[PDB]
DNA sequence: GATCTGGCCTGTCTTACACAGTGGTAGTACTCCACTGTCTGGCTGTACAAAAACCCTGCAG
């Protein structure tokens, strides 16, 4: 199997090349698709010319350190 | 084999059923900038009088 060669063959080499493995997973991005879905449901403009423009604008807003920092939630 | 007739099909006309909700854009009717000088009315040191509701008291029964 492919996964087996990967996990036996370069793991020490890669964690030497970088210093971790999970710290470069695409994992998080598959989560963020959830986000996209939700936005499309609720903050749509119902116009395919703009729908993406609006979605991207709201998304970017959602992913700024600034506004999250305002989200204290001690 | 001619005839007939109820039941079936096509086409018809009529009453319903989703299409909100979301963002960008604009006109527009409603509201504070700075500058002002002035006045009323709450505040404050005690002393003075006026109401209120009870508690005792006293006379009356
Ligand atoms: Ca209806």
């Amino acid at each position: 199997t492919n996964y087996l060669h990967k996990t036996l063959a370069h793991v020490p080499e890669i964690v030497e090349r970088d210093g971790s493995i999970g710290a470069w997973a695409s994992e998080g991005n598959e989560s963020g698709n959830k986000l996209f879905r939700r936005f499309r449901k609720m903050n749509a403009r119902q116009s395919k010319t703009f729908e993406l423009e609006d979605i991207l604008k709201h998304h970017w807003l959602y992913t700024s350190k600034y506004l999250q920092k305002f989200m204290e939630a001690h």
